[PDB]
């Protein structure tokens, strides 16, 4: 764990000014690890970081398959890395792997989302950026299609997709099927966004046996409504022609240039689309098309969080925590990359009527319930089991199963796991 120098105590520019080492920072931003990156690349951020700390050297390592490779590395339990973006590992294991930045109580004072990546009152991960759950869209394609107001319900959304399919040349909704994480992203919409309830994720979901079934009183809400949105898009012919060959890098330029109308991704994705071509002002961001009793909701959550390897020397832990502190407070990464800065001190107009909510903690003694039901059901809700979402695309496309049948398969597995825990 930490060496007696806590994240709130770091005097930026003062502390650790005497250290001379190299630290290794693993992250998912392969694009930023190139000199071609359209915006501010890693070299630049570290160029600026060294203006203030010339003798802390930072080796940036990036992997396209980040979730699996970071987890494998994490499980190897060595000192081959100093910082990584934290992969899909249960919070109860953070103590095994990561250095605590400090008591959550105190991190709250200095950072947003202090209890997102935390256990037993200590905060082990700091979000690199706060991201809102919405949809990236091409405004020009929408006009071309004669869409006037943005869709707020699943039926409105499919009607708009159909307009795009019939009156434009753009793929209405591009799944990015081959990217496991892009499919896993649909789970970022099923709790706050689909229910308006900040307690859904950590309380209602893991105490509900069959949460994926159609909500009978409000059938256009709740997780079913999200997953059906994907199913219907694929099955009605509103997605790419060949899901098996989607290409994520290509799709940026394609949406910039009007060849794609929508992609269901978090707000981090907007500037990446904007810089992919000459048509940045054509990219917008809209709320996900669910309305709950007259209001729309969008969950704010962390993008990848920084984690510090607990196996490294006291000296390397410190320089790591300093580079985090700097990235957080002085780099300006989070804006530049299209989200909410995490240092604790007005977004798209399309969201001005959206209630922004964040998941609340479980009740006392139930903090580990979701992770345990998730593990036993093997559904991996909001982990990066993109696999079950890939399953939706495949079966909607080959028409072998209805969404009701898919959701019932998940419920049976979830319901066993709920009773078991
Ligand atoms: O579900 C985990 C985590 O996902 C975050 O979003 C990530 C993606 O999961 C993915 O790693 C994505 O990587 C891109 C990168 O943005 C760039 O496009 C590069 O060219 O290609 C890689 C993929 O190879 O980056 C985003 C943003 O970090 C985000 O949704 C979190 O809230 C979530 O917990
Ligand atoms: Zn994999
Ligand atoms: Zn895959
Ligand atoms: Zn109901
Ligand atoms: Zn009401
Ligand atoms: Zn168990
Ligand atoms: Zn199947
Ligand atoms: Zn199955
Ligand atoms: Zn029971
Ligand atoms: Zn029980």
């Amino acid at each position: 764990n930490k060496t007696g120098i806590t994240y709130p105590e770091i005097k930026l520019g003062e502390t650790g000014k005497d250290i001379k080492t190299t630290i290794t920072f693993m992250n998912n931003r392969t694009d930023m690890n190139l000199d071609t990156y359209p915006g501010k690349n890693w070299k630049s951020y570290i160029e600026d970081f060294n203006k203030m700390y010339p003798n802390i050297t930072v080796k940036v390592q990036t992997d396209s398959n980040y979730a699996d490779s970071a987890l494998t590395r994490l499980q190897a339990n060595n000192d081959s890395w100093d910082i990584m973006m934290i992969p899909a590992v249960d919070k109860s294991e953070f103590s095994n792997y990561f250095v605590p930045y400090g008591e959550t109580s105190e991190m709250e004072k200095v950072i947003k989302l202090a209890d997102e990546k935390a256990y037993d009152g200590q905060t082990y991960g700091i979000a690199n950026n706060g991201v809102t759950a919405g949809i990236v869209y091409n405004k020009k394609v929408f006009e071309e299609a004669g869409i006037k107001e943005l869709p707020k319900t699943p039926e409105e959304f499919q009607a708009d997709l159909k307009l795009i399919k019939e009156k434009t040349k753009a793929v209405p909704l591009y799944t990015n099927f081959v990217e496991d994480w892009a499919m896993g992203a649909w789970d970022q919409y099923i709790a706050g966004n689909a229910t308006g309830d900040p307690k859904f994720m950590n309380q209602v979901l893991p105490t509900t046996k069959e949460p994926f079934k159609k909500d009978a009183s409000a059938p256009d809400t709740h997780p079913y409504a999200v997953y059906k949105t994907l199913y219907d898009a694929v099955a009605n012919g509103y997605t790419e022609e060949d899901y098996s060959t989607t290409d994520w890098e290509s799709s940026k330029g394609k949406m910039n240039n009007g060849e794609i109308a929508t992609m269901v991704l978090g707000a981090w994705a907007v500037p990446q689309m904007k810089q992919a071509g000459d048509h940045p002002d054509d990219i917008g961001y809209m709320p996900f098309p669910i309305t709950v009793d007259g209001k729309q909701y969008a969950t704010i959550a962390g993008d990848y969080s920084y984690g510090i390897n607990k196996n490294i020397s006291k000296e390397k832990q410190e320089a790591s925590m300093i580079f985090v502190k700097w990235m957080t407070e002085d780099s300006g990464f989070a804006k530049n990359e299209g989200g909410i800065p995490i240092k604790a001190d007005e977004t798209y107009e399309t969201f001005s009527d959206v209630e922004l909510i964040t998941d609340a903690p479980a009740k006392e003694g139930q903090e580990d319930l979701l992770a345990n039901v998730n593990s036993d059901s093997e559904l991996g809700i909001n982990n990066g089991n993109g696999k079950k979402i890939q399953d939706i695309v495949v079966d909607a496309a080959n028409r072998t199963r209805t969404i009701d049948q898919i959701m019932d398969e998940w419920n049976q597995k979830w319901a066993k796991a709920v009773e078991d825990n």
